[PDB]
């Protein structure tokens, strides 16, 4: 059937606001966590985030951005960039029924559906709360914040998967391509940063309590004193094309996605069983006959969640192990928009040339004891490349690029 | 490529519990509309809904649904009812990766969303929030708490698409049997219902407030006194799987999902531009041989929506106008769950040989001149019928099912 390349990349994320800072932030495995008064204010046990360093006032024209919470806002930058990047002119993409979206988050805006609520309570009622709260709190508003500015005539919708959000965006665009409903479909995600949201992962202990004084080393994948992962917000959108659509037009072309695995665990409502991830990667290597050269894993920093991943990454390679960095140690986790920015770092790995560093391993956990976990910016020639997604409700995806000749 | 039929339905509406409450409430053409004192408490100017008259205690084992919000009680409960009637056992449908399921809502849960907010402002911060926010909050909420507890093992994750989300849920399903990657799909999705989602819609100016004195009578899609829809709760659930292995088992085959239409407007952010409707159906309607007998309309019971779909019907079909029916008028907008229980109504239409009835069309639109509107039920032998479901963001999704040869 028809194969599906990546043409081009765009995100806003906490280790940098285009591919340019990100590279540099990746190579020097900058953090791009920092403390936060308003998770600290709110009552939380944590207080650090990856938040953007950006304000994003006056980016978009009012009238468009009246409609967004900060998730579409975050992915409607990253889609500017991503439509530059590809070389693709408004008669190109726009008002094209062959030209789709699909793009999520997380959990919408809790921030907004909490605003509407208090409005709604107070002396004002329904003229505080205003008519744009709907387009900014319901779960689609990544997607239809960003088809109907960008003119996309084709595919429009979101797909919701927690954590593994935006990797089921690509590999559902992946699968448009295939099915031959689409030429060019731009996939993605984001999610805002708030502590509306984070309290309730305060709230079940998943977020890192112990290293609010220093900020930079509270994400510490694989350390033996890891103690929850780090909330972060941005987002990311990568342009998947039909490999002839994308040669015709002379499209510079990052790589193929030969690898898309979707399972699901049927077990744990929070916890990873590891079974399903194994099946994931198993999947997604599905008739790859190269070697993976590099695996950008879940990596959470969790304790239970690191644990489960390395296991199944044993299972999948045995001794077959290959070199494995997680970048939420510096980045922090994005949550709906992680899976987008994670290939995207896999990609700017693959196309420069290079392995970032996992960071914040003082201590190596004794069960990756064995395994190649990459601790220092590593140049080297990568040709395939995996990312792994896993979410709450045992939902897991896998994600498989490869260089093109 | 694999065809793709349904092979059991489950649904909690407003107008029945299970599928035989829901054909008497059809074949009656009575109204699940009733007065809402939760809606006046708000403040809102609605006060009217298509509630769920269920008492869901006890219904869902203790360790399970306290994971859950009420849209994914109501999909759980609809997912109970598919398997069953689908006739389907454990060793048949858990724990096998050719088992998937995805279904969705149109914005999780602003009720839990909201509870943790104000919980965690409290004293008590967060031990008042509690461990279970969420996946209760999560956009992905109703497939996170499906497929885990039912043991689900191949594809998961929710489609979000505001009020197309559980048709573009179905078709997402049917493209996972063409591509041959699962034989079986559980497809559809949930809506809770409360004021704090409502007043968002309220302050919009898009929810009827002309007739909280005669609740039955709100909903009146295509009427020249139309003032914006009801909103509703519930949830809907449909088997699809793949041909050859329905026919193996000897399962009980509904109708076959013949069509799968998914369109971009790319105009505005929360009016209906027709051009995009009329694509959609046209994709669907692509390579159907025999023509379409029903027509499930979207019929919100707005004045510029109702008007933009009658258009782009007229546009379509033209002259050989299908049966045109808007359940909504007596069921209410559940939005996230109006594409599978539109589905549904429409499958027993189809099951059962009959066209529901357009209720509460006192003087017929300017617009629905050379349309055959049916406003009583009347018995035909229907064999194609067609759903539209079309959400802000211009998002538009339509199924064609037919029944098998
Ligand atoms: C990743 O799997 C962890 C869960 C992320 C879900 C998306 C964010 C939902 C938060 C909604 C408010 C509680
Ligand atoms: C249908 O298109 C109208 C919009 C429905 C949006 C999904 C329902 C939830 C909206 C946000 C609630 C906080
Ligand atoms: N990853």
């Amino acid at each position: 059937m028809k194969r599906a390349v990546i043409t081009g990349l765009g995100i806003v994320s906490s280790i940098g606001n285009n591919q340019q800072e990100v590279l540099a932030s990746l190579r020097e495995g900058r953090s791009g966590i920092t403390f936060s008064q308003e998770l600290k204010d709110s009552g939380m046990r944590s207080h650090v985030w990856g938040n953007v360093k950006l304000d994003t006032t006056g980016l978009i024209d009012r009238k468009v951005v009246r409609f967004m919470s900060d998730a579409s806002i975050y992915a409607f930058l990253s889609m500017e960039q991503a439509i530059a990047d590809a070389g693709l002119s408004p008669e190109a993409y726009q008002n094209n029924p062959r030209v789709g979206l699909i793009a999520g988050s997380g959990g919408g805006s809790p921030r907004f559906q909490v605003f509407g609520a208090d409005a709604m309570r107070g002396p004002r009622g329904l003229k505080a709360v205003g008519p744009y709260v709907v387009t900014k709190a319901m779960a689609s508003g990544v997607s239809a914040c960003l088809a109907t500015p960008f003119k996309i005539h084709g595919v429009n919708y979101s797909i919701s998967s927690a954590c593994a959000t935006s990797a089921h965006c690509i590999g559902n665009a992946v699968e448009q391509i295939q099915l031959g409903k689409q030429d060019i479909v731009f996939a993605g995600g984001g999610e805002e940063l708030c502590w509306e949201m984070a309290c309730e992962f305060d709230a079940m202990g998943a977020l890192s309590t112990k290293y609010n004084d220093t900020p930079e080393k509270a994400s510490r994948t694989y350390d033996a004193h890891r103690d929850g992962f780090v909330i972060a917000g941005g987002g990311g959108m990568v342009v998947v094309e039909e490999l002839e659509h994308a040669l015709a037009r002379g499209a510079h072309i990052y790589a193929e996605i030969v690898g898309y695995g979707a399972t699901s665990d049927g077990a744990d409502m929070v916890a990873p069983s590891g079974e399903g991830a194994v099946r994931c990667m198993k999947m997604a290597m599905h008739g790859v006959d190269t070697p993976i050269d590099y695996l950008n894993s879940e990596g959470t920093s969790t304790p239970v969640g690191d644990v489960k991943e390395l296991a199944a990454i044993r299972e999948v390679f045995g001794d077959k192990s290959p070199a494995i960095s997680a970048t939420k140690a510096m980045t922090g986790h994005s949550l709906g928009a992680a899976g987008v920015q994670e290939a995207i770092y896999s990609l700017l790995m693959l196309e420069h040339g290079f392995i970032a560093p996992s960071i914040n391993i003082e201590e190596l956990d004794e069960q990756a004891a064995g395994l190649n976990i990459v601790t220092e910016t590593t140049d080297r020639e990568l040709t395939t490349v995996m990312s792994n997604s896993f979410g709450f409700g045992g939902t897991n995806a896998t994600l498989v690029m490869r260089k093109l000749k």
